[PDB]
Formats: structure tokens, sequence, C-alpha cells
């Protein structure tokens, strides 16, 4: 019973490090994805700003030509200014997305770093070898499933430890009673 209890204690000690390592891998992947998305959003916002400058120049040229049967030129200006507002709107949307992306990116980084600070423990070795056969490998879609599975394994192992402790206490009481009976039979 003592040996079984020790084995369960060892497994319970091993579990959290492995789960933290899996979480670190998942958060690193997520951070890489969000980094790529944020960089693409920044490129798009630079492109849209350049387009806005070009459209402003076009509007300025149209209005300058009109201000000097000239009303037709005004029509051109109208078209230009119309495009301008749409482009302006696009910029706004993009900015929001960029900000959103950046915010999300930051979160991922923090998570990764947090997970990096959670999975920096060493001595993986044969302990990690046992963990890979005792605990599942978690996928990036298992964002909250890490906590769920870790808590489930912890509860199961705690119940096993409690049952083993109950059995060990019962066996110790049995041994004490048997030794007492032997002493009673013993003459000295």
């Amino acid at each position: 019973l003592q040996e079984q209890l020790q084995d369960k204690q060892a497994l319970e000690g091993i579990l959290p490090v492995w789960f933290a390592e899996q979480g670190y891998r998942l958060w690193l992947a997520e951070t890489n994805r969000l980094e790529k998305e944020h960089k693409q959003a920044e490129l798009d916002q630079a492109q849209c700003r350049s387009q806005l400058e070009i459209q402003k120049g076009v509007v300025d040229q149209h209005r300058q030509r009109y201000l000097r049967n000239l009303a037709v030129i005004k029509a051109e200006l109208d078209q230009a200014e119309a495009l301008r507002e749409s482009l302006d709107q696009q910029l706004q949307r993009l900015i929001e997305q960029c900000v959103q992306l950046k915010t999300q990116f930051d979160q991922a980084a923090s998570a990764t770093r947090k997970a990096y600070r959670g999975a920096e423990k060493g001595l993986s070795d044969t302990q990690r070898e046992l963990a890979q056969a005792h605990f599942p490998i978690l996928s990036t879609d298992d964002l909250g499933d890490i906590d769920e599975l870790e808590r489930k394994h912890t509860r199961e192992l705690q119940g096993q430890l409690k049952t083993l402790g109950e059995k060990l206490g019962d066996q110790k009481t049995e041994l004490a009673k048997r030794m007492s009976d032997a002493l009673k039979a013993d003459t000295g």
C-alpha cells in the first residue's frame, strides 16, 4: 500500500509540468498566428493611408481645375470626393481591426510568456517520458481544455490518494491489533 501511495504521489507531482508545457506550445502557436495577422493589418493600413493621400491629391486637382461649361469638371470632383469618403471609412475600419489585432496580439504574447513562465521547469527527461504515456498531448484548439483535463486528473488522483490513505490507515490499525494479540499470546 505504501508503494502504491508513493506512485500516485509521483504521478500527481508529474502532471502539472506536462500540462503547462502543452499550454506553452499552444500559446506560442497562437502568438505566432496573431503576430502574422497584426503585421498584415499594419501593411494594409499603410497601403490604405497611401491610397487616402492619393485620393486627397486627386480631389485637390479636380477642385483646382474646376475653380478656374466648366461645371462638368465639378462632376469629376464629386466622384473623387465620393471615393474619398468611402476610402476614409475603410481606413477607420482597418484602424479598428489593427488596434483589435494589436490588442489580441498583446494578449497572446502575455499568455505565451505566462505559459513560458509556467513551462520553464526542467528535469522533463524520463518524467516527461512517463507523462507522455500517462497524460494526453493537447492541441491549440484545447484552449480551456487544459484546465479541464488538469483539474479532472487532479481530482481523480486526489481521490486515489485519499482511498490509498484510508486503506493504509486501516492496515496500520490491523497490524497494531495483530501485534497486540501476538503479545497477548507471547509470554514475554
